[PDB]
C-alpha cells in the first residue's frame, strides 16, 4: 500500500509531531488521546462495519451490544473516568451512555445534598441504574421555565406526584429514555403549600430493576426517525408521560431547595449560583467537541482535496488538485482556520472554567454575568460556524461527497442537534446581546466593565479611530487586528443602545431591534475568538515552524471573518476601501502559504480511518479503489437483478 | 376537524385564490397542477407511509412498482406529456423514471439524426426500453472534457468499441444505471482515423431485454447509499465499466458529428449551437425546481413558526407565537420572498427559451453567450440560496425539525444534490465571471451589449453614481434598488477586470482573482433576479392586493441581500452609512407587513399535506398530537423491551 499523500506530507515546513501536541492541549492529553484511540480502533468489536445500512432494530441492538462491550473494557483496563470519557468518544456512537455520564450523574453531583450524592452515585457509577434528563417537553425546550409537568408535595405520605396534565407535557427528545433507562432526573414545577415554586429535579425510577417493564402510571417509548442514516437513531431519546406517579420525598434534589415533612419551601446556605460553575463547564465541553466535528470534518475536505485532481491539464499534464484553487482554498481554509480558532477558544474556557470556580469559593459573583454572556455567545458562535461547515466540506468535496461512504453526511447529521440543544443558537445570542446592553448602561454609573468586555471600558477611544493599515502585511501585526475587531464590536453595540434606548418601553426595544442585537453579539463572540487566539501566540509552544503555522491560522479566521462582514467595518468607518481590499490581498497571500501545509495541519489531529470513517479522507489517499470496492457490498449489489423488476418491470418493458 | 391556524389565516389582507393563480403561473398552469396533484394525493397506492423506515431493498422494490402504477395511471387516463411529467412530480420519490424522461429522451431527441430519433424515440416514448444518461465518471464530474470511456472506430467491422480503460474511467452517478435501465447514451472519446474528436454519444443496450442480464462486457450496480433516510435512495445510481463492448456505427448520435463505414469524420454542417435545448430548457428547470423546494421548506417552517409558542407569557398569558419575533422573521420571510423571487425569474427564464429558440432556429447566435451566462449564474444562485434556506427552515423548527416526520431532513436530502449536478455552483460561477471579464473588456469598441449586460452600456454613469435615499420609505422605490444593484454589479467588475490587467498573463491572474470573480458574478446574478422582479411587477396582476403583496416580497428579497453584502454598497462609495441604515429601518417594516400575511402566502402555493409530508407543517396547524401518535409506529416501540436489553444491559445492571 503506498501513500498517495507523501508528496503532499513531504511540503510540509514545520515539525507535525509537536503540532500533535498543540492540537492535543498538552502531552499529558496527546498521550492519553493516542493511546485511547488506537485502542478503539483495532478491535473488532468496535468496527462500524455495515453501521449505516441497519434497520433500526438492529442498530440498536447493536449499540447496546458495544455500550456493554465498552464497559466492560473501562472495567478491564482499570481506565479512569476521564480515559472512559476518551474512550466511549472513539466508540463514536451517540447512545444513552451519553446521557447517563454526561447529564444524569452531573445533575446529581450538581444539585443533590451531601445525603443524596452518596445514595445514588455509587449505584451510577457502577451502572447498576441507568440514569437520563428528563426536561424537555413536546411544548417546552427552551423555554425551561414554563414546562407544564408537575410534582405536588403529598403531606399526607411523605411523597411527591409526579403528574403530566397535558399532552404537551409529555416529556420528548431526552436521550436514553426511550428504551434503556432506568431512572431519570425529571424536572417539573413543585407545587407544594398550594403555592409554585418553580422548576425542580426529581429522580424518578422509571422502570422495575427485575424485568425492565415500566411502572405504574409511567408511559414511555421511543420518539421516530431522525436526520441521517444511523447518526442520532441509535440513540432512544424518548416521550415519557406520567399519571400521577408516587416518589418519596427525598428523591427531589434538595441541595438548594428543599421541602420539609410537612410541605413548606426551605432554603440552604450553600448558593444557588454554585450552579453557574457547571454552565461554564457544559459549555465548554461543547465548544470542544465543535472543534471536534470541524476539525473531523475539515480532515476530510483536505485530503479529498489534495487527491482530486479536475481541470487545468496543460497539454499532456496532470489535472490540477482543487486544493491548487484559490476558490476552494476560500471555503476550505477558513474552516481549517476555524478548527485551531475553536480549538484555543475551547482552552481558553478551560481555564475560565478555573477562574470562576476559584471566585465561587469566596462567594465572588462580580465576574459571573460575563462568564455565562461570554459562554452563551462562544457555544453560538461555534455550533453554528461548525454547522455550516461540515455541509461546506461536504460541498467542497463534490459529487463524491454525497455518499454515505464518504463521512460527510453523517458526520452532519450527528452535528446539527448542537445548534437546538443546551440553548438554541439564537436564544442564546439574545442573552449575549442584553448583557451587552446591559454593559454599556452601567457605564453612566461609573462601573468599570471586566474580562471579555473590558474593551467596552474603552468606548470614547473605539467610536472615533480609524485603522492605520498602509501595506496588506500590518494586517499581521496583531493590534491592529484586535482593535479593528474592537471598534466594530464597540461601534455595533453603542448603535444598539442608541437605537434601543428610544423605546420607553425596553421590552418592546428588545422585541424590534432583534435582529441587530444579534448582529452585534456575533460581532464580539468573533472578537472573544480573535482576542483568544492572539492571546495563545504569546504562549511559548515548542517544535520547529509550529507557532509560524498558527500564525498563518490566525490571520485567516480573523481577515476571513473581516472580510465576510466588510460592512461592519466600514460603516461605521473603522477602515476605508483600500484597507478593506489590503485585508482582501492578505487573506489571499495567506492561502498561498497555508497551501503548503494544509495536508500536514489535518494530519495533525492525529485521527484514525476507524475514527474518521471516511472513504474520501483515508490517511493514504486510496481513494476511487475504495470508493469501488465500497459500492460492491450496498444490498442492490446482491445480485444482477433486483427485487421488483420481474414482478413491475419486466411486464411493462414488453407491456401487459 | 379543527383548523388551528384559521385565526392566521383570515388576517389575510389578500386574495388567496388569485395568488395561487400566479404562483402557479396561469389559470391553465394551475387547473394543471391542482387536479394532477389531488390526483396523486388522493391514491393509496402513491401513499409514502413507511418508506423512510423501509430497508434498501424493499424501498426500491416499492419504487419499481409506483413507477409501473404511475406509467399505468398516465396511459389510463390518456394523460399528455407536461401532465405525466406533473404527475410523476407529486409521486415525489427520486427514480429511474426521471432520467428516462428527464435526460436519455431529450438527449437522443436532442443528439440525433432524424433516422436515429425515428427508431428509439418510438421505442423509449412507449418505454420499450429504459435509458439512462451516463456521462460521469468516477474521476471526472465537472471536468467533461476529460472522461477517458473511449469509442473507438473498427472499421473492419462497421462497429464503435466503448472501452473503460481504467478504474476511475467507471461510470459512476447516472441514475437509473444501477438496476433499471436496459440502454445508456454513454459519453466516451471518440477515436477515429487515428485521431481524437473529443466527448459524444452512444446508444448501447446494457441489458438482455429477454432476462435483463448484462451483456458481455458490461460491468453495472448500484453505487450505495446516499445521504439521508430515503430521499435518493429510491434511485439507483450507478457504476458501469466497459471491456470493449460492441456497438453498431449508427449508434453513435450523428446529429451535430458523423463517421462513414471507412471511418473518418464529417460534420453535418447543422450549427452545434441549437443545443439551448442542452442548457436554457434544462437550468430552467433546475431553477424552477429551486422555487418548487425553497416553497415546500418555507411552507413547513411558516405553518410551525405561527403554531409554536415559547416565552412572552405576560400574566399567565399564553405564550407568543415564535413567528412574532424578529429574529424568526429576519431568517424566515427572506426565504419566504425568495421563493416568489426565484419563482419569478424561472417564469423570465420560459421567456429566454422561447426566445433562443426563436433565434437558434433563425439565424442569429449573438445573444447565445449571455443566454449561457445567465443562466448558469442562475441555477448557481437559486440552488445554493435554495440548499442553505432548507436547512435554515429546519433549524427554525428547533428540536422537532430534527425528526425525519418533520418533511425536512428528507427535503434537504433530496434537494442538495442539486448544487452538484449539471454543474458544480463555483465552477458555473466561475463562467459568469469569464462572460462578464469579457462584456468589459470588449466595451472599447462600439458595439454596446444587450440583455442582462445592458446595464454595463452604461458604466461610466455607474461607475460615479451615488444613492440619494433620503429616508427609509425611498428604498421602496423600484428605481433605487435597480441603481443600487447595477452600480454594485458594475463596480466589482471593473475592479476585478482593473486588477487583472495586472498580470502579464491572464490566466494566472483568474486563477489567483478567482474569489473576487466568484464575488462579482454572485452580484451579477443578484441584479438579475432582483430586475426581473421589478419588470414582473410592471405587468397585470388581478385580485384585491396581489400586486401589493408581491411589491412587499420582492423589497424584502432586495434589501435583505442589501444588508447582508452591505460591504458591497459601502466600499464602492455608492452609499452612506444613513442610507445603509435605512435601508436596515425598512426591511424591518417589511417583516412588520408581511407578518398578518405569512401564511396565506404559503397557502398560495397550494399543496397537499401528501406531497408536504410534513406532520410540523400539516394545513390544519394540529401538530403535537399528531408527533405524539407518529412516535408510537416506530419500530423500537412495537415492544416495551427492546432487543438488546437482556443480552447485554440486563447483566450490565445486576
Ligand atoms: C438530538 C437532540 C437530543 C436532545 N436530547 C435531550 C435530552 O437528553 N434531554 C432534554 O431535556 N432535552 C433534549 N433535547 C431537547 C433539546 O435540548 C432542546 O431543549 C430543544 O431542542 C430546544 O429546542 P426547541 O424545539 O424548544 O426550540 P424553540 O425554543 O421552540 O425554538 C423554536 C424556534 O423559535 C425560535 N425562538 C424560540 N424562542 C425565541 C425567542 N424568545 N426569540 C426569538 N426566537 C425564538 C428559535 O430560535 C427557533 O427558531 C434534545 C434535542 C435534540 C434535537
Ligand atoms: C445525486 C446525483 C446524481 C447524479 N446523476 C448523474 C446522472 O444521472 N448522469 C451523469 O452523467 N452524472 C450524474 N451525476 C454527476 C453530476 O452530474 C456531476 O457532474 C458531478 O457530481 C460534478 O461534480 P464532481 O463530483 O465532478 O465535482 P468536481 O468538479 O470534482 O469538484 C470537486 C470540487 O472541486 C472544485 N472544483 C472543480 N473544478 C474547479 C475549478 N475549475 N475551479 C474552482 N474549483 C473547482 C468544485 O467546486 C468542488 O468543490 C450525479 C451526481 C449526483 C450527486
Amino acid at each position: 500500500g503506498v501513500d498517495y499523500l507523501a508528496d503532499e506530507r513531504k511540503k510540509a515546513g514545520f515539525d507535525v509531531d509537536e503540532m500533535k501536541i498543540v492540537w492535543a492541549g498538552s502531552r499529558h492529553d496527546f498521550e492519553l488521546t493516542d493511546r485511547i484511540s488506537k485502542l478503539v480502533a483495532s478491535d473488532p468489536g468496535f468496527s462500524k462495519e455495515g453501521r449505516t445500512m441497519l434497520p433500526r432494530k438492529e442498530l440498536f441492538k447493536n449499540t447496546l451490544r458495544k455500550a456493554a462491550y465498552a464497559w466492560k473494557r473501562i472495567i478491564e483496563l482499570r481506565l479512569s473516568q476521564e480515559e472512559a470519557t476518551m474512550l466511549r468518544r472513539y466508540v463514536d456512537e451517540p447512545a444513552f451512555t451519553d446521557l447517563h455520564w454526561g447529564m444524569f450523574i452531573p445533575a446529581i453531583k450538581g444539585q443533590g445534598t451531601d445525603k443524596q450524592q452518596e445514595k445514588w452515585l455509587p449505584l451510577a457509577y457502577k451502572m447498576q441504574i441507568i440514569g437520563c434528563y428528563a426536561q424537555t417537553e413536546l411544548g417546552h425546550g427552551s423555554n425551561v421555565q414554563g414546562l407544564e409537568t408537575t410534582a405536588t408535595f403529598d403531606p399526607q405520605t411523605d411523597e411527591f406526584v409526579i403528574h403530566s396534565p397535558t399532552l404537551t407535557s409529555s416529556k420528548w427528545w431526552p436521550g436514553g429514555l426511550g428504551k434503556v433507562s432506568t431512572h431519570a432526573v425529571v424536572y417539573a414545577r413543585l407545587i407544594t403549600d398550594g403555592k409554585d415554586y418553580g422548576v425542580n429535579g426529581f429522580i424518578v425510577q422509571l422502570r422495575s430493576l427485575e424485568d425492565h417493564k415500566p411502572l405504574p402510571g409511567v408511559t414511555v417509548g421511543d420518539i421516530g426517525m431522525k436526520f441521517g442514516n444511523g447518526a442520532y437513531n441509535s440513540m432512544d431519546n424518548g416521550v415519557l408521560s406520567f399519571d400521577h406517579v408516587r416518589i418519596p420525598r427525598d428523591q427531589m434534589l434538595m441541595r438548594v431547595s428543599q421541602v420539609t415533612k410537612e410541605g413548606k419551601y426551605v432554603q440552604s446556605d450553600i448558593p444557588r449560583q454554585l450552579l453557574y460553575g457547571t454552565m461554564v463547564y457544559v459549555r465548554q465541553s461543547i465548544v470542544a467537541d465543535a472543534s471536534l466535528a470541524m476539525s473531523r470534518a475539515v480532515c476530510i475536505a483536505t485530503r479529498y482535496s489534495a487527491v482530486r485532481r479536475q481541470f487545468g491539464s496543460q497539454n499532456g499534464g496532470q489535472e490540477t488538485q482543487v486544493i491548487d484553487y484559490k476558490t476552494q482554498q476560500n471555503r476550505l481554509f477558513p474552516l481549517l482556520a476555524s478548527a485551531y480558532a475553536f480549538r484555543f477558544v475551547g482552552e481558553w474556557l478551560k481555564w475560565l472554567y478555573t477562574d470562576v470556580t476559584q471566585r465561587l469559593a469566596a462567594n465572588d459573583f462580580s465576574t459571573l454575568p460575563e462568564a455565562h454572556a461570554c459562554t452563551a455567545g462562544l457555544k453560538s458562535l461555534t455550533t453554528s460556524a461548525t454547522a455550516d461547515g461540515i455541509e461546506e466540506c461536504r460541498k467542497l468535496c463534490g459529487g463524491h461527497g454525497y455518499l454515505c461512504s464518504s463521512g460527510l453526511p453523517e458526520l452532519f447529521a450527528v452535528y446539527v442537534p448542537a445548534c437546538t440543544y443546551e440553548g438554541d443558537n439564537v436564544v442564546l445570542q439574545l442573552q449575549v446581546a442584553r448583557f451587552l446592553m446591559k454593559t454599556i448602561s452601567q457605564l453612566g454609573t461609573g462601573k468599570k466593565p471586566v474580562g471579555t468586555v473590558s474593551y467596552m471600558g474603552r468606548i470614547e477611544h473605539l467610536m472615533q479611530c480609524r485603522s492605520d493599515v498602509k501595506q496588506a502585511e500590518d494586517w499581521l501585526k496583531p493590534s491592529a487586528v484586535l482593535e479593528a475587531f474592537e471598534a466594530r464590536s464597540a461601534r455595533m453595540s453603542v448603535a444598539c443602545a442608541k437605537n434601543l434606548s428610544k423605546f420607553e418601553n425596553q421590552e418592546e426595544g428588545f422585541a424590534e431591534l432583534a435582529a441587530d442585537l444579534v448582529e452585534a453579539a456575533v460581532a464580539h463572540c468573533q472578537l472573544i475568538v480573535v482576542s483568544k487566539y492572539i492571546e495563545k501566540l504569546q504562549q511559548n509552544i515548542p517544535g520547529k515552524g509550529v507557532k509560524q503555522q498558527l500564525e498563518v491560522l490566525c490571520g485567516i479566521y480573523s481577515l476571513f471573518i473581516l472580510h465576510k462582514h466588510q460592512g461592519d467595518f466600514l460603516g461605521t468607518g473603522y477602515i476605508t476601501s483600500k484597507q478593506g481590499s489590503l485585508a482582501n490581498d492578505q487573506l489571499r497571500a495567506l492561502y498561498s502559504q497555508l497551501r503548503p501545509n494544509a495536508v500536514s495541519l489535518v494530519d495533525a489531529f492525529n485521527y484514525t480511518d476507524h475514527y474518521l470513517g471516511s472513504i474520501l479522507g483515508r490517511y493514504d489517499g486510496n481513494v476511487y479503489p475504495k470508493l469501488y470496492e465500497a459500492a460492491w457490498k450496498d444490498p442492490l449489489n446482491k445480485s444482477d437483478i433486483a427485487d421488483g423488476f420481474h414482478e413491475y418491470i419486466r411486464p411493462l418493458l414488453k407491456q401487459q
